[PDB]
């Protein structure tokens, strides 16, 4: 049998296509300086991070660390992995209306990608870390996007090398914009791409910091950054909180 909430959310998933940029930026203009935005920086996965917040929620979004070629990036480690197996948002990704996000990226050829985003609203998470079943499924929205592949642009197109950065900094900026779009309150970041794509963790913590001080300053209630961090030096958690501090 289909799974509670399957259905909704499949139905109400809905793609922002790179034309709608500056519709993004005026939603991020108009909704600056609304709250006091209060933003932590936590050892917990993306989902965990989320079930905490939902009972303080009244609009709980999570940005999904996605593959810009294939739904899932085709599954081991990663965090969209995790948010599959764990909720109905591999439903949502594989929905007609956001063919057109797996199909352009893919007629793309370039490691920087386009400008698509994937919004899934209302996805049930069942499950929790360890994977055991919830009581009540537990319902996030989700900003699917691919942060551009540093990766892949090193090894294969460097001439793209000086792009990794700008496009990093405006496709953050059109997932704020999405969020605010959406009239979200509470925010799950987190270390955008820089596990597989191999991004400097340092520069995405200090562009989402950026953004958080002056174009989205106010925007949002609560930030929550949610790095999971198994190495035992801990590098990517230790560079957002040194990055992210002064915020908090
Ligand atoms: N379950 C998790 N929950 C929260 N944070 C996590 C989790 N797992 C890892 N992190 C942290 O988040 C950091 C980045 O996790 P990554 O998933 O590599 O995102 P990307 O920007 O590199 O690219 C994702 C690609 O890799 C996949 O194949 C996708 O399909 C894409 O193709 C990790 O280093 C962790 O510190």
């Amino acid at each position: 049998v289909r799974l509670p909430g399957l259905a909704a959310m499949r139905q109400g998933t809905r793609l922002f296509t790179p034309e709608q940029g500056e519709d993004l930026r005026e939603a991020l203009r108009r909704r600056r300086g609304s709250f006091q935005t209060t933003c932590e920086v936590t050892s917990e996965t993306t989902f965990a991070a989320a079930r905490r917040l939902r009972e303080k929620a009244s609009a709980l979004a999570a940005l999904n660390f996605a593959s810009a070629k294939n739904p899932g990036g085709g599954f081991a480690q990663a965090q969209e992995e995790d948010l599959c197996r764990g909720s109905g948002l591999y439903f949502s990704l594989t929905s007609p209306q956001a063919e057109p996000y797996y199909a352009v990226n893919r007629q793309s050829h370039s490691a920087l990608y386009t400008d698509h985003l994937i919004y899934s609203p209302q996805v049930p998470i069942f499950r929790d870390d360890a994977g055991q079943l919830l009581p009540a499924p537990v319902p996030v929205n989700i900003i699917t996007a691919p942060a551009p592949n540093a990766g892949a642009v090193a090894q294969s197109r460097p001439e793209q090398l000086p792009q990794v950065l700008p496009t990093l900094r405006e496709r953050a900026r059109r997932v704020l914009g999405v969020a605010a779009w959406m009239e979200q309150t509470h925010l799950v970041l987190g270390a955008w791409g820089c596990g597989v794509f191999r991004n400097d963790p340092a520069g995405v913590a200090r562009t989402f910091r950026e953004l958080l001080e002056g174009e989205a300053q106010g925007a949002f209630e609560h930030v929550t950054f949610a790095v999971l961090d198994n190495h035992p030096q801990h590098p990517t958690l230790g560079a957002f909180r040194r990055e992210l501090e002064s915020l908090c």
